């Protein structure tokens, strides 16, 4: 063929139709300019929120925090959670790991006491309170942690967590989108995770990278989220951040490394200086400087959502 013109238009069409008979997301260009949604969960990293495209998590999907033992997985979830809080919305946990502890989730933010906790005695029951409780409309967010940990009732009395999932995932996957409920999946390093991972409309990859010191031992860690599935917005971008023992995600350090990455934020050797007067010498203390004077922080994270969206 010789063709050129009328081809971005014929293509055009197919993507058209592929959209209509799939739904949204069902084909992109990794360069498009991400869908802009009404309501979206922040992530509490503005890094991990723009790497998601939408600002935060999608409401109404399923979504899927996969990754090795202590990256950050239960922390991204439990920020998610109590981001939810704040806008006055009501979560649950479904726990059938028995490791969450509360003094760390109050410190992220989480209305540890408005907190719906479960812990259920088999994986069926597990996914049948998290359904019953999606389709009350109640809820705004729930996450189940593990899914390596939901072993079906037979076992506890030949691929039936398999089976379990599907099932379960197929169910409640319409509740979702009715109920405008975003469900999160912890998962471990698959089992079940064969069809969530199908399900899921994102898909993030939480690893460990570097286990962020300053002169005396790991105050903190860095963490590198990778959205290897986002049918809401282009896939594959990763983001990074900081965990600091015992605090949660810095929210203040995405701003700074983000701020820098967006020319909001200059940099004059170990000095950071925003728009004139200066934040601090040496990120830590740039850290601490938009940590109490949070006035200027919330300009700056103002900012690169009005610089990007
Ligand atoms: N109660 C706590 N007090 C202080 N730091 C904590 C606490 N819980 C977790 N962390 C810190 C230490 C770890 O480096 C990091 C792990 O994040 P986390 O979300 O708990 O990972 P994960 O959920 O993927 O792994 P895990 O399998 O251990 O549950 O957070």
């Amino acid at each position: 063929m010789t063709q050129t013109p009328d081809r971005e238009k014929a293509l055009e069409l197919a993507v058209a139709q592929i959209e209509k008979s799939y739904g949204k997301g069902s084909v992109m260009r990794l360069g498009d300019e991400a869908r802009q949604p009404i309501s979206v969960i922040p992530t509490g990293s503005i890094a991990l929120d723009v790497a998601l495209g939408i600002g935060g998590l999608p409401r109404g999907r399923v979504i899927e925090i996969y990754g090795p033992e202590s990256s950050g997985k239960t922390t991204v979830a439990l920020h998610a959670v109590a981001n939810a809080q704040a806008a006055g919305g009501v979560a649950a946990f479904i726990d059938a790991e028995h490791a969450l502890d509360p003094d760390y989730a109050k410190k992220l933010g989480v209305d540890t006491d408005s907190l719906l906790v479960s812990q259920p005695d088999t994986g069926e029951q597990a996914l049948e309170i998290a359904d019953m409780l999606i389709r009350s409309g109640a809820l705004d967010i729930v996450v189940i942690d593990s899914v390596a940990a939901l072993v079906p009732r037979a076992e506890l009395e030949v691929g039936l967590q398999a089976r379990l999932m599907s099932q379960a995932l197929r169910k409640m996957t319409g509740a979702l989108n009715n109920s405008g409920t975003t469900a999160i999946f912890i998962n471990q390093l698959t089992t079940g995770g064969k069809a969530l991972k199908f399900y899921a409309s994102v898909r993030m990859d939480v690893r460990r990278v570097e286990t962020l010191k300053d002169g005396t031992n790991a105050v903190g860690n860095r963490t590198r989220v990778k959205v290897v599935k986002n049918k809401c917005l282009a896939p594959f971008k990763q983001a990074e951040f900081d965990i600091l023992y015992g605090k949660g995600i810095s929210r203040e350090g995405s701003l700074i490394d983000m701020g820098v990455d967006q020319g909001l934020i200059r940099k004059s050797g170990a000095w950071f200086t925003y728009e004139g007067e200066q934040l601090g010498q040496g990120k830590e203390n740039a850290r601490n400087f938009l940590v109490e004077n949070a006035d200027v922080a919330d300009e700056i994270e103002k900012k690169i959502k009005e610089k990007l969206g």
